[PDB]
C-alpha cells in the first residue's frame, strides 16, 4: 500500500495538487517518446521537448500518424518488453496498431477495474466482448484477474459462444457482473426471454452490467438497467490505442482518469487546445513505457466539465457525443435515442434502425403486434414535438432485424474431420466453424 | 514444481508423483462430487490406496455442472471454461491463479522454446474454451508479444492474420494442424508463399486434432521446413503430453499421473493400447481422480532419442476406429498418410472421405494442370495399400475451402442504428 507506484483517487485534495500528480511526470513521458522513430524524426534538427513548460509546444499526433506508423512506428522500447500487441476497431484496411509492456498493462488494469460497484473475489465476470487484436476483451479479464473475480471469457463475434449459452451461463453459472457494448445488453434480454426467462426477475445473482464502445444516451442506459430489473449499468469511455480514459461515477456521468493522463479539448478551427469545453478529445498517457502518446487526437467529439459532480470526485466529467440534416434540422443517434427508448418500456421495443435521405428520415423498429400500431403512433407524435422531421416509421414483427436463430441457435465446437460414416454430415470437415 | 531433470529414472519419477498423491486425494474429498462418492466409507489417503481409485467418466463431468467437481470456495478461481464439443451438454472446468502457473509450465514445454524476442500469434478460440488463454498465458510466462488472433470470430479473418504474420514479423503461432494449411492457402491468397516470404517464422505450435508424422512433416514441408511442434490436451486437464526434438510426444507425467484403460477388461496399466487417463498432480480447484479423457492412444515405455525420461503417446482419438469398406479397415490415420503422400507440388491439403458399405468415396482440392496425376497417383496408392474400392473426385480449389474464407476482410463494426442515404443498413443492429 505505502509503496503503489500510480496515483488512485483521493491523493489530490484540489484540481493544483492534480495539475502537479499530472507536471511530476512529464520528463519521464517526454524522455520516453523520443525514445520512438516517430518522435525522433518529428523533432529531428530542432531541439526536444523536455520539461513540463515545454509541453505547451507539443503538437498533436493525429489517428494518421498512428496508422502512416504502422506498425511498430511509435515503438519506445526492444519488442522483447511487450507483452500484448492490438489493432483498433473499425477499417480492416488501415489498421491502428498499439502494444504493452507488463508494467502498462497494470496502468491499463487499475483504470478499467475503477468500476464504482466495485469488483470483488466473490464475483462471476462475464467478458461478452472480442478478444480478436481488439484490447477490449483482454482489458476486462486483466481487470477482473487483478482484483480476484472469476472470469468466464464469453468473447463476442464467436462461432463458440452465441448468445443461447451467454444466457444458460448468465443464469446457471450466477453471475454476478457483464461487460459488453450496450446492444449486446438488449441482445442478451432478447435471448433470455427467447429462452423463457425474464431478464428484470430470473437473474437475481446479476449486480451491474458494465458497457462502453458506443454512444449511450441517460434514457437508453436506464431503459437497459430497468430491462435487467433496475441493476447498474455502469459506463466507461477508452480505445485500443489509450485504455480506459473515463468512467462513471454513481451519480451517472463518467469522470476522466486525470491521475492517469493529461486530458485536453481541441478546436480544429482555432487550433488550440484548453482543459474542458466542446471539442475533439486529446489525450497524453503518463503510465506508458512500449508506446508513447504525445496529445493523442482520438477525435471523438466530447463536451469536458469541471464544474463538480454530487459524487465528491476531484475529476472533470465528459459525455461522448459520438464522432445528418433534414431540411434545417440536425438529426443524431443520441436525439432518436432518447425518443426510441422513452416508449412505454411494455412495448418491448429493443432493435430500431433508421436512414437520414435529405427530405424524410425513414425508421424502423421490431414490436409485438399488439402494441406495434401504438408504438409506431407515440413514436410519430414524438419526432414531431422534438425534431420537426417528416418521416415514415413502419413497426416490424420480431424475428425480422434481429433473426430468432441469433437469439436461441445451439452450435457445438466442432473440429476438423476428414473421415466420415455413411450416416453423418461430411459437410463440416474442413469448414468445422 | 517439477521439471524436466528433476529425476533420473522412471523409479525416481514414480516417487515425485507418489508423494503427491496424499495432498491430491485429500484436495479431491473436498469436491461434492468424490464426498458423495467415498460417502459413509472411509477414503483414500495414500499412494497405495490410489491402486483402488474408480475412474471418473466425462459424463461424470457432465452430470455435475456447474460446480460439482469443485473443491476450492468461488472466491478463489481465477477463470472458468467449458469444453469443445456438443454445446447440449456442458464440461466445466476451472482454475485458481495457482492451478495457472502449472498450466502455463506445461504449455510452455515447447523443445522449441518460447523467448521474449518471440513475436507469438494465438490463432485459437478464447470463447469458453482455454486453449487461446492457455497459449497466451505461457506467453506471458515466457516474456513473448502476444498477438491475441482468436479463432472462429467475425473480427479475425484468415486475411487479417496472414497480414499480421508477415507485418508483425512473426516467430510462432498456435493454432491446429487444419488452421496451419487454412493460414497457407490464405497466404497464396494474398500473393505470399508460406515456404518463402515469412523468414521470420521459426515455429508453429499445433494441437487438438490426430496428425500424422506423415502430415505433420508436410506441414512443415509447406512452411519452409521449420519445426511444427505438437502437443496434446483438453481444456479439463491442460497440456499433458508434448513433443521432443524427434518428432514424438512425451507425457507430462512429473505434473499426472498417466494410465491407459482398456474398456472391455475396465482394467488399467502404465502402458499399452486403450483410453487415456489422467490424475492431475498439481490442481486446487478442479480435482480429477483417474479422468477418462476417452482418447484412444498408445502409451510405450520405450526409451527415445531425444533422452527424456518420460513415456511417449500416439493420439488416434476418433481417427484411429476401423470403417469397414469392402474387405477393408480404413482409419482415418492411414487415409491420412496416403493423401500426404503425394508429391508437396501437388498442393493437395483438403480432403475429405465418406465409409459407405461398399466404397470409399474421397474428395480432395487440387489445382488445375496437376489435378488428374493426383487422383490417379491417390488410386494406385489405395489400391497398392488398402485395396478398399474407391470414387476419388479431384475438385477445384475454392469447392471444399471457399475463396472467401481465404480473402475476404471484415471491418469490426460497433453497432449503428442512424445511417446515411447511401449507406447498407443491413449493419445496424446485426454489426458482427
Ligand atoms: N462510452 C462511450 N461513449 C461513446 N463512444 C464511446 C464510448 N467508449 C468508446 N467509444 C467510442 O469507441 C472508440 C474506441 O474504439 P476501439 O479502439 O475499437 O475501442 C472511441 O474513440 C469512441 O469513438
Ligand atoms: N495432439 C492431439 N492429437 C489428437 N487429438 C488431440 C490432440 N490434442 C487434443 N486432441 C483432441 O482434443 C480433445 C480436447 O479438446 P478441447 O477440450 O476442446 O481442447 C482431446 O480429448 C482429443 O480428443
Ligand atoms: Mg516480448
Ligand atoms: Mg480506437
Ligand atoms: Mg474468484
Ligand atoms: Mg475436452
Ligand atoms: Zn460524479
Ligand atoms: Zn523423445
Amino acid at each position: 500500500a505505502m509503496s503503489r507506484s500510480r496515483p488512485e483517487l483521493g491523493d489530490w485534495s484540489s484540481p493544483a495538487e492534480l495539475a502537479e500528480l499530472q507536471r511530476s511526470q512529464l520528463p519521464r513521458v517526454l524522455a520516453q517518446a523520443l525514445r520512438s522513430p516517430f518522435y525522433a524524426a518529428r523533432y529531428r534538427g530542432t531541439t526536444p521537448p523536455r520539461t513540463a513548460d515545454d509541453f505547451a509546444g507539443v503538437e498533436v499526433t493525429a489517428k494518421q500518424d498512428l496508422r502512416d506508423q504502422y506498425p511498430f512506428g511509435m515503438l519506445a522500447v526492444g519488442r522483447e518488453h511487450l507483452a500484448t500487441y492490438h489493432e483498433s476497431s473499425g477499417t480492416a484496411g488501415e489498421p491502428t496498431a498499439s502494444y504493452y509492456t507488463e508494467e502498462d498493462w497494470t496502468d491499463l488494469a487499475e483504470r478499467f477495474a475503477r468500476k464504482w460497484t466495485g469488483i470483488h473475489p466473490s464475483d462471476t465476470f462475464l467478458v461478452r466482448t472480442p478478444y480478436g487484436l481488439v484490447i477490449t476483451g483482454h482489458l476486462a479479464q486483466a481487470a477482473g484477474r487483478l482484483r480476484g473475480a472469476t472470469v468466464v471469457p464469453g468473447d463476442a463475434r464467436s462461432l463458440a459462444t452465441p448468445l443461447s449459452r451467454m444466457v444458460r451461463v448468465l443464469k446457471t453459472l450466477d453471475v454476478t457482473l457483464t461487460w459488453c457494448n450496450p446492444t449486446e445488453i438488449t441482445m442478451l434480454a432478447a435471448a433470455a426471454k427467447a429462452a423463457g426467462l425474464r431478464p428484470d426477475q430470473d437473474f437475481p445473482h446479476l449486480r451491474a452490467m458494465f458497457t462502453a464502445a458506443e454512444p449511450l444516451t441517460e434514457v437508453r442506459r436506464r431503459r437497459l438497467s430497468e430491462i435487467w430489473g433496475g441493476i447498474p449499468v455502469v459506463e466507461e469511455y477508452g480505445s485500443t490505442e489509450t485504455g480506459t480514459i473515463a468512467g462513471q461515477c454513481p451519480e451517472g456521468r463518467m469522470h476522466l482518469w486525470a491521475d492517469r493522463a493529461i486530458f485536453e479539448v481541441y478546436d480544429p478551427r482555432t487550433g488550440t487546445l484548453s482543459e474542458a469545453g466542446r471539442g475533439q478529445m486529446v489525450v497524453t498517457p503518463l503510465y506508458r513505457d512500449a508506446m508513447p502518446l504525445l496529445r493523442y487526437n482520438l477525435a471523438d467529439d466530447v463536451e469536458v466539465s469541471t464544474d463538480p459532480c454530487g459524487c465528491g470526485w476531484l475529476l472533470p466529467t465528459v459525455t461522448v457525443l459520438g464522432r445528418h440534416r433534414i431540411g434545417p434540422a440536425t438529426v443524431t443517434q443520441q436525439r432518436l435515442e432518447e425518443l426510441v427508448f422513452s416508449l412505454p418500456a411494455a412495448y418491448e421495443v429493443m432493435f430500431w434502425r433508421a436512414k437520414a435521405h435529405p427530405d424524410v428520415l425513414e425508421l424502423e423498429f421490431e414490436a409485438p403486434e399488439p402494441v406495434r400500431q401504438r408504438a409506431v403512433k407515440e413514436l410519430g407524435a414524438a419526432l414531431d414535438r422534438e425534431l420537426g422531421v417528416p418521416h415514415r416509421i413502419t413497426g416490424l414483427a420480431p424475428g425480422t432485424l434481429v433473426p430468432a436463430e441469433a437469439l436461441t441457435a445451439q452450435r457445438d465446437i466442432l473440429k476438423a474431420r476428414y473421415l466420415f460414416a455413411e450416416d453423418e454430415d461430411w459437410d463440416k470437415a474442413v469448414m468445422y466453424f
